[PDB]
C-alpha cells in the first residue's frame, strides 16, 4: 500500500534524478529497481510511473483516467497550440479535429497517401544506390529526411526536399530547434522567431491553397474540407495550421527513430534480416511498390512491431484521474493525480511476454490476437492514442521492405547503441554501408 | 455522379443477382464489389442501398430523409395495422402512440419491468438446469420462447406459458404464421387462413383490453399505460383498437429481433471461448444475489460490450428504408428526386473499415469500452431518430440480464461444432444454433 520512491534531494524531491541526457533510461533502471509503480516528485509536482501490465490496464479504463497534458506537452504548446497532441480531451478543437481528421488518417486512407510516401522513398534508395564505395549511411538522419519530407508532402504538399541539401529547409531547422528549446526547458528571442518561421510558412501556405480552389491528395484538403459532424463547423485556419505544425513535430521523430531502431536490430541478428530480405523480395515484385504489396509484407510489419516493443519512440504518456479511486486494490489516488506510463517497462513486463523481453523476436507478433488487452502500447492508449498510426507504419512498412529488397547492409563499425532522447528516441550515430543488389527501381 | 449499379439481364434487371432466400448477405458481397451505395432494380421496383458510415450520415438527417414503409411492412401492416412500426410518421396515431410510449419504454420505465422479466428469465435457467445429461439446447427456439413470454407479461400481463408446452399458445401459432404469410407474399388456403390468424390474434388482445377495462386493475404492464396515458399534444389517449395493434405490434416487432441477439451473442461467445470466460467472470462477480437486481444488470458492462459487439456484426433487423421527402443532393453526387427510397444496410454500415479498423469480421466486444467514442451514426442497430426503435433498452435490458443468468449458472459446450447459417425474414437468426450447458450448480 506504500509506493515506493526513488531518492530524494530536500526541497529538489526526485528532480535531480533527471539531471540527466537520458532520463527514461534512468527511469527504467528505477522501475528495475522499485517495480511496477514508484512515486516521483518535483517542486510542485508529484506522478507515478506505472511499469506493469496489471497497473497499465486499469490506468488505460477511460471512464476512470483521461489524458493529461505533462509538463512537456505545455511546453510544446507554445508552436503547437489546440492541435491534436497537446490538447485537452474536453478542450471544443480537440473533438472538433478528432472528428474530422479521423476517417483522413484511417488504413483505408492511406491508399491515397501511397503514392507521395513512395516518391519519398524512392528518392532516399536512390541516393543510397548513388552512394561510392568509400562511402556510409547517417540512419537516423537519412531516415529523419525522409519522415519529414514524407510528412510536408502528404500533409500540405509542401516539399522540403531534404535530399537535396547539407542544411536543411529553414522551417525543419526552426521546428527542431524550438522542439529542442521546449525539451530543454523541463532562446527566447530565438524561440518566438522560430514559432514565426513555422507560422508564416505554413499560414502562406493555406492562404495560397484557399486562394486557387485545388484540391489535392494531403491533409490540408481535408481540413479545408471538412465538416465536424457533431458541431457542423469546420476547422478555423489557425487550428489548421496548428493541426500542420503537430502532424510534423509528433510524427516526424518518432517514426525516423522507428526505422533506425528496426535497421539496428536487423543488422544484429542476420537471421531475422534474411528472412525479412527474403519476404520483400517475393512480395515487392514491382519497381515501385503498390499500396496492396506493402500490405503483404506481413514478417517487415511484425519485425516493425517488435522494434517499438523494444524501443517505443514515444516512451511516456501522461494520465489524470477523472475522480477519486483505487489502483489495482492498492494505491488510493484523488481526482487529478497523474499517472505516468513507461511503455519501455510495460513491453518488459515478463508476466506476459516471457522471460527473454531484451531477445529481439518478431515472431512474437505472430498472432495479434494472442497479445493481451493493453501488453502492447507504443501508440497511446483510447482516444487519445496516436492519430498517425496506421501513416506511420505503412510508410515504415513500405520504406523498410524497399531498404531490404535493394541493399545487402553491413555493421561496419560494430555499433554499440547509444540511444539519444529528445521527446523521443532514437539510436544516436548509428551507421551502416549499404551494398546495392541492383534490382530496378 | 452516375451512382453505381450491378449488371442489368435485359427486362430482368437486377434481379437474377438476388436469387436467394439470403439477401441482406446476398447483398452484402454486392457492396463489398460497387462500394458505399448502389442502385438495384428488378422490374417491379428501383432502391438505392447505403452502406457507408458518411452517407448513413446524410440519410439520418430527418429534415430530409423519412421513415419508408417497406413491402413487407405494408403486409405485416394488415395484422399490425397503425402500431408504431408500421405506421407513416405523419399519421395521427403515430405521433400520439409515440408521445404517449416513450416515457414507458425509458431507461427509468425499465425499472417497473424488471420483476417480470426476473420472472421468465428464471423459466429458461429452470429449463436447463432440468435438463438430463444427455440433452441439448435449441438457443433461437429457447431465446424466442423467453421474448415472446416476457413481452406478453410486460406489455399486457397475460401468460402465453411457452416453456410448458412443445405447441406454442394459439396466438403465438396464428402471430407467426401471419408474419410468415406476409414475408412469404414478397393461394386461397393462405388467404383464408391469414384471416383466420388476424381474428385470433385481434380477439384475444381485444378481449383483454376489456377484461382490464371492466375490472379496473392497474398493473406494471405497457397496457395499464396505455388505457391511463393522454397524448400531450393533441391531450387524447390512444384508442382501444390502436392500444391492440401496438400489444400485437410490441410482440412482432420485439420477439425475434431480440431473441436472435441473445442467439448470435452465445454462438460469438461458444466460438471465443476467451471471450465467454471474460464475460462468465463478470456474471460471477456482479451477479451475487441469487436473482439479480435491476442496479446489477446494469454493472454488467462486459456482458452490454459483448451484445453491442454481436449487433454490430449481426443487426436482426437489418435493413431499414426511407423515403427523399424533397429532391435533394445526396453526398455532394448523386442526386434525388422526391420520393426515390434508399435502404440503409445496417451490417455493412457496420462494417465501415474506416470507422472500425480494417479487423471488422473478429468479434471483439472491447470495441465499445468507450461508447461516447464511436463516431455518431456509425452504429446504428436501433434505427434512426424519431423511428428508431422505442423497445430499445427493453431489449437490451432483457438480453443483459438473460445473459449475464445464462453465464452465471452454466458452461457452454458448441457440442456440433456449429455452422452459422443465418436465416432471413423480417430478422436475422442464428437457424439451427444448438449448445450443451454443464451447470455450474449455483441455487437461484
Ligand atoms: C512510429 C511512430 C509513432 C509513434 C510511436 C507515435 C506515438 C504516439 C503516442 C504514444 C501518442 C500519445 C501521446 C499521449 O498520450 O500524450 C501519439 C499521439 C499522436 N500522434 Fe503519434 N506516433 C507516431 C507517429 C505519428 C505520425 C506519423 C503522426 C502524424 C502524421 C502522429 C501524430 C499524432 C497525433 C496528432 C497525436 C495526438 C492524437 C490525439 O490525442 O488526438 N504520430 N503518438
Ligand atoms: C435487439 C432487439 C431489437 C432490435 C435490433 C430492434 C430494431 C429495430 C429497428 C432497426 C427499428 C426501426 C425500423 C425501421 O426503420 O423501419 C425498430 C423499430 C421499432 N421497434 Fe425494435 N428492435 C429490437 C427490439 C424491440 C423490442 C423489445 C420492442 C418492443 C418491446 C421493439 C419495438 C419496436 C417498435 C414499436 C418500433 C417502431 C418505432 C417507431 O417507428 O415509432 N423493438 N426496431
Amino acid at each position: 500500500k506504500e509506493m515506493p520512491q526513488p531518492k530524494t534531494f530536500g526541497e529538489l524531491k526526485n528532480l535531480p534524478l533527471l539531471n540527466t541526457d537520458k532520463p527514461v533510461q534512468a527511469l527504467m533502471k528505477i522501475a528495475d529497481e522499485l517495480g511496477e509503480i514508484f512515486k516521483f516528485e518535483a517542486p510542485g509536482r508529484v506522478t507515478r510511473y506505472l511499469s506493469s501490465q496489471r497497473l497499465i490496464k486499469e490506468a488505460c479504463d477511460e471512464s476512470r483516467f483521461d489524458k493529461n497534458l505533462s509538463q512537456a506537452l505545455k511546453f510544446v504548446r507554445d508552436f503547437a497550440g489546440d492541435g491534436l497532441f497537446t490538447s485537452w480531451t474536453h478542450e471544443k478543437n480537440w473533438k472538433k479535429a478528432h472528428n474530422i481528421l479521423l476517417p483522413s488518417f484511417s488504413q483505408q486512407a492511406m491508399k491515397g497517401y501511397h503514392a507521395m510516401m513512395v516518391d519519398i522513398a524512392v528518392q532516399l534508395v536512390q541516393k543510397w544506390e548513388r552512394l561510392n564505395a568509400d562511402e556510409h549511411i547517417e540512419v537516423p538522419e537519412d531516415m529523419t529526411r525522409l519522415t519529414l519530407d514524407t510528412i510536408g508532402l502528404c500533409g500540405f504538399n509542401y516539399r522540403f526536399n531534404s535530399f537535396y541539401r547539407d542544411q536543411p529547409h529553414p522551417f525543419i531547422t526552426s521546428m527542431v530547434r524550438a522542439l529542442d528549446e521546449a525539451m530543454n526547458k523541463l532562446n527566447k528571442r530565438q524561440f518566438q522567431e522560430d514559432i514565426k518561421v513555422m507560422n508564416d510558412l505554413v499560414d502562406k501556405i493555406i492562404a495560397d491553397r484557399k486562394a486557387s480552389g485545388e484540391q489535392s491528395d494531403d491533409l490540408l484538403t481535408h481540413m479545408l474540407n471538412g465538416k465536424d459532424p457533431e458541431t457542423g463547423e469546420p476547422l478555423d485556419d489557425e487550428n489548421i495550421r496548428y493541426q500542420i505544425i503537430t502532424f510534423l513535430i509528433a510524427g516526424h521523430e518518432t517514426t525516423s527513430g522507428l526505422l533506425s531502431f528496426a535497421l539496428y536490430f536487423l543488422v544484429k541478428n542476420p537471421h531475422v534480416l534474411q528472412k525479412a530480405a527474403e519476404e520483400a523480395a517475393r512480395v515487392l515484385v514491382d519497381p515501385v511498390p503498390s499500396y496492396k504489396q506493402v500490405k503483404q509484407l506481413k514478417y517487415v510489419g511484425m519485425v516493425l512491431n517488435e522494434a517499438l516493443r523494444l524501443w517505443p519512440t514515444a516512451p511516456a504518456f501522461s494520465l489524470y484521474a477523472k475522480e477519486d479511486t483505487v489502483l489495482g486494490g492498492e494505491y488510493p489516488l484523488e481526482k487529478g493525480d497523474e499517472l505516468m506510463v513507461l511503455i519501455p517497462q510495460l513491453h518488459r513486463d515478463k508476466t506476459i511476454w516471457g522471460d527473454d523481453v531484451e531477445e529481439f523476436r518478431p515472431e512474437r507478433f505472430e498472432n495479434p490476437s494472442a497479445i493481451p488487452q493493453h501488453a502492447f502500447k507504443p501508440a497511446g492508449n483510447g482516444q487519445r492514442a496516436c492519430i498517425g498510426q496506421q501513416f506511420a507504419l505503412h510508410e515504415a512498412t513500405l520504406v523498410l521492405g524497399m531498404m531490404l529488397k535493394h541493399f545487402d547492409f553491413e555493421d561496419h563499425t560494430n555499433y554499440e547503441l547509444d540511444i539519444k532522447e529528445t521527446l523521443t528516441l532514437k539510436p544516436e550515430g548509428f551507421v551502416v554501408k549499404a551494398k546495392s543488389k541492383k534490382i530496378p527501381l
